[PDB]
């Protein structure tokens, strides 16, 4: 029963004799010796390759277990096996820190798993460099079994280096160069309003119960609340917000409490608080906030008297041809811009080929200057020659974009500063490449028109780049000549001329009669004899007047043989200013008092008069003609605004188009690039804190500051880069978590006291259309769709979920979210129950928005996540924990193959074969079992059994074997037949051509595989 050993005297374990015809095989563990020809296959057996099963299955479903948004699985997500193969050898039960890539063990697909086996061995070096790339048709089984090592040679690399940090960084970098899970898969598209590469909408659906909303109206503009025209751009920028839900809404208006309270909320303040506002992108978003607006500043302030509405003069931006009908229709809740007068005065003036004809100042605006004398009649607006997103954003774009070549997406100051160098010196050209020509000139008919309140923009006074105030621009002295005339001269009605003398309808007389005097046959009061102002402009540098050719002022029956001083008037280089009355040329009326000029210069008592001449100029002030004239002998302290009248309105208008209403001047208080500032002393607000007095003497009343909100910083659009303040993540932040580009709270709360007491409004920019950079992420279904919200073309994120950052608001929103709904409601009942048109119901007051999500928005910008971030299954079913949508998640995390398949499978007739974990047939590959036995699997993936050597070559193994009829490899013993013994190592490998010491033993070993000499050896 026991062969013993003649040399050693133990029995032999595990060995195999040849007896003739018999085979005897030796017990490994006692030495029981029975027939190798009668040796049973095991029958339950299980492969060692399934203890991977049980390890890479998930620990539990818990979110400290499998990382989850919203409930779904992403591309990116780690999860808690229960097991670590630790060093890429021991199996180790996992702790609560233990945790790996899910694309370690699981792939939506074979092809993506190829693609893992070859970024793996590139980028991460988890494979040998000398292994081949895997293509479509390599075996599923093979791909599984390269893909295990990479297991093991990930956690090898954990054990050394002591990180997961490295590994989050080349997940990362695998799942954003798939097509599936990045913006390929995006339909990434910049047409139109769509800046940031396009927008997804936000729809309802069972499987995203968090998403879904009642309302959400898109394209709801002045002109289609009703829906009844087209619908426009309801989609603009970052995280689109809602306003068509009544939650929302009350929200909103709680918000605008907020800012027209500022000071008293914050700081117990009373001259700290905002009195107007300016609507952000009012033909973007519901404009059920318009009316919103409108029913608190009827009831708070009760808008009904010119003296009362003209101390909170809130404006909108919109850039909409029809929309000074309508917010006239609703009574100019706020003020209309005229878009009309900026055509007339941008392609009449400013345009650098084809100008218009100067007729479109005259007629092409809210109110015809030819003969205005008529009071209370026009839509109530204010103008303005530029903005700081109009006329200049993209311009100072284009001039970094051309020195530095680079856009918003990261240039640093630097580069910022080098296009800024080239802006400035293009504004100070003659000929220009970035800047607007005849900006003088555009100033020069913006301040002196009547029916309308003008805004003069911060880079027409100071320059575009630099600190706060820091630089003053070209057109500086005089614009701020042109500001103090106005509340000197300017008054009364007016009177416009065009000539057709030099090009074709240029050159444009301008005249202004003073207080008292409305028509031209008008004899003016006291006052008006002082009063007045002559504006001569055109447009053309070529301008050559005839010998004969006579250009008039018709200064009324108001100015007599008056005399009249020079304020403004174009030289060869530039322009000459006058302040005051001393030093300036003059010049007389007639009987029907008009001021002659002509070709040729003016004469006084035999003088040549500077330059009062009227020709075609070219420099970097003026390209064509501008000359300013002003009656003599005015006060020091002259002022020539008319007082708002006290009386009650009878009309049903917020706004009246009076004199009174002409006193006002806004002051668009920012550039979108002005320099953050690394002193304290070059803060914006502490400026503004200093020369508040400095602001009245140009006789601005609104202040229109800059939005206060804190940046996202997130350089996704513009307004994060140089930090606008229209690019925000909390609401209700002013410089008070981080002091922002312009200061801190207290700062903000000094500047807006100071502009008190030297008699100013304050504007607050509302902006109600988005939220920028959420920190939050959730799970929604979306559809690609265009600015205006229309299904994109092919759309290939249809319906699907997709991971978006909508959770979060920040600190002071969650503070003062909702919180002065409770005391308006009580205050003013008549605005919470007004039914809302385009709602059909009044706002909602019940829910506090302290946090913002999904239900709250109306879709998002693309974040080029992927169409497929969300995992789903290969027949199209989301993986999930069971929070959202039925518990469903893949064999792999839970640990259990069933099939035709897995492990040893005996098919009738074909012998033996083996299944992996996926259920893939193996073939040329030795498979070990639980207990420590090795099967091998021919090129057909049948077991063998042979008792003969025979050669494989398997996974770069190449060696001789012998198989037993029971189908293990027999190994680490010696084998006696009849052409003499043989030796097969631990792997099973036939030991030739050399001398083994195996045990106690040493055996010496010839080319043919048969044994010489064995000896024993001691010490
Ligand atoms: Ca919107």
């Amino acid at each position: 029963q026991y062969y013993i050993d003649p040399t050693t005297g133990q029995p032999r374990k595990n060995f195999l004799l040849q007896s003739g015809n018999n085979w005897i095989y030796f017990d490994s563990d006692t030495g029981v010796g029975t027939n190798a020809l009668e040796l049973q296959f095991a029958k339950g057996t299980v492969s060692s390759n399934e203890q991977y099963r049980n390890g890479n299955a998930a620990y539990s479903y818990d979110d400290k277990s499998i990382e989850n948004v919203n409930g779904y699985l992403t591309a990116d997500t780690w999860y808690r096996p229960k097991q670590i193969l630790k060093d890429g050898t021991t199996w180790t039960d996992s702790k609560e820190t233990d945790m790996r890539p899910i694309l370690m063990v699981w792939w939506p697909n074979t092809l993506t798993q190829a693609y893992y086996l070859n970024y793996m061995k590139q980028h991460g070096n988890l494979l040998p460099s000398a292994l081949p790339f895997f293509n479509a048709d390599a075996d599923p089984a093979e791909l599984n079994h390269y893909s295990e090592i990479v297991q093991q040679n990930i956690e090898k690399r954990i054990s050394e280096t002591g990180n997961t940090d490295w590994l989050r960084t080349l997940m990362h970098d695998f799942v954003t160069n798939n097509p599936m899970w990045n913006k390929d898969s995006e339909n990434v598209n910049f047409s139109g309003i769509q800046f940031q590469g396009g927008f997804l909408k936000y729809e309802n659906s069972d499987l995203t119960p968090y998403a879904n909303s009642d309302y959400r109206l898109l394209g709801r503009m002045p002109i289609n609340i009703k829906d009844q025209t087209y619908r426009g751009q309801e989609f603009l920028l970052a995280n689109d917000i809602d306003n068509s839900n009544p939650v929302v809404q009350a929200e909103q208006l709680n918000w605008l409490y907020y800012l027209l309270n500022f000071g008293t909320i914050t700081a117990n303040n009373d001259q700290a608080n905002f009195d107007s506002v300016r609507v952000d992108a009012p033909d973007n978003i519901d404009a059920d906030l318009m009316n919103i607006a409108q029913d608190y500043f009827n009831a708070a302030y009760g808008m009904d008297s010119d003296a009362v509405s003209n101390k909170h003069i809130n404006i909108l931006e919109d850039w909409n041809h029809a929309d000074p009908e309508y917010f006239n229709k609703i009574g100019n809740p706020q003020l209309t811009m005229d878009d009309t007068i900026k055509n007339s005065l941008n392609h009449g003036l400013s345009d650098a080929t084809n100008r218009w004809g100067l007729d479109a100042i005259v007629h092409q605006s809210l109110a015809d200057r030819e003969n205005n004398s008529t009071e209370n009649v026009v839509i109530p607006n204010y103008s303005f020659v530029r903005a700081h997103d109009n006329n200049s954003q993209d311009q100072i774009q284009n001039a970094i974009r051309d020195v530095t070549g680079k856009d918003y997406h990261t240039f640093t100051f630097e580069d910022e500063q080098k296009g800024i160098d080239a802006y400035i010196q293009d504004q100070n050209s003659t000929v220009k490449k970035y800047n607007l020509y005849n900006i003088p000139a555009s100033y020069a008919i913006l301040l002196t028109n009547k029916d309308t309140i003008p805004r003069v923009y911060y880079g027409d006074l100071y320059t575009d780049g630099g600190q706060y105030m820091e630089h003053q621009t070209r057109y500086y002295d005089t614009l701020t000549n042109l500001l103090k005339s106005r509340v000197k001269y300017v008054a009364g009605g007016q009177s416009m001329q065009t000539m057709s003398v030099g090009g074709n309808n240029n050159i444009l007389t301008s005249v202004r009669y003073g207080k008292g005097a409305m028509t031209a046959t008008d004899t003016g009061t006291d006052e008006t004899r002082t009063q007045g102002i002559g504006v001569v402009v055109s447009n053309t540098p070529n301008l050559k007047l005839g010998a004969n050719d006579k250009v008039v002022l018709h200064m009324g029956a108001a100015h007599k043989n008056q005399q009249y001083r020079a304020a403004v008037l174009t030289t060869t280089d530039g322009v000459i200013n006058y302040t005051s009355d001393q030093g300036a040329p003059v010049a007389m009326t007639d009987e029907n008092g008009d001021l002659y000029l002509s070709s040729h210069n003016l004469v006084v008592n035999g003088k040549e008069e500077a330059d009062t001449a009227v020709q075609g100029y070219a420099n970097p002030d003026v390209s064509g003609y501008l000359a300013v004239w002003v009656p003599v002998g005015a006060s020091d302290n002259q002022d020539a605004r008319t007082a708002p009248s006290t009386e009650k309105n009878s009309g049903n208008s917020a706004y009246r188009t009076n004199a009174a209403f002409d006193s006002n001047v806004i002051f668009e208080a920012f550039s979108n690039f002005v320099y953050t500032p690394t002193k304290e002393s070059e803060r914006a607000n502490v400026r503004i804190a200093q020369n508040a007095d400095f602001f009245a003497s140009l006789g601005f009343t609104s202040f229109e500051m800059a939005p206060q909100y804190n940046s996202s910083k997130d350089r996704t659009f513009l307004d994060s880069t140089i930090d606008n303040g229209y690019a925000f993540t909390d609401r209700y932040d002013l410089g008070m978590s981080e002091p922002n580009k312009y200061g801190t709270d207290e700062d903000l709360r000094n500047a807006i006291q100071a502009l008190h007491k030297a008699g100013l409004q304050v504007m607050a920019d509302w902006v109600p259309d988005q939220i920028y950079n959420l920190p939050g992420k959730e799970v929604a279904t979306v559809t690609r769709v265009d600015d205006r919200g229309n299904v994109w073309k092919d759309a290939i994120i249809n319906n699907n979920l997709y991971v978006v950052n909508t959770i979060g608001g920040g600190e002071y929103q969650k503070k003062y979210g909702g919180a002065f709904l409770d005391k308006l409601q009580k205050l003013y009942p008549e605005i919470f129950t007004k039914k809302q048109v385009s709602t059909g119901v009044a706002i909602d007051p019940s829910q506090k928005i302290t946090e913002w999500s999904a239900k709250y928005f109306n879709g998002t910008n693309i974040l080029h996540r992927g169409s497929g971030y969300v995992l789903k299954a290969d027949g199209g079913q989301y993986y999930n924990l069971g929070t959202t949508t039925k518990q469903f998640l893949p064999i792999q995390l839970t640990g259990e193959k069933k099939q035709g398949n897995e492990g040893f499978v005996k098919g009738n007739d074909g012998n033996y074969y083996f299944y992996d974990l996926a259920g893939n047939m193996v073939k040329n590959t030795f498979i070990e079992d639980s207990v420590g036995n090795w099967y091998f699997f021919d090129q057909d993936g049948k077991m063998v059994e042979n008792k003969h050597f025979v050669d494989v070559d398997s996974y770069g193994e190449k060696g001789t074997y012998f198989f037993l009829k029971n189908g293990v490899s027999f190994r680490g013993g010696l084998v006696q037949t009849d052409n003499g013994t043989y030796y097969f190592d631990n792997y099973g490998k036939m030991v030739r051509n050399q001398t083994i010491n195996a045990g106690a033993m040493i055996y010496t070993l010839d080319e043919n595989g048969k044994l010489i000499k064995a000896s024993y050896n001691s010490d």
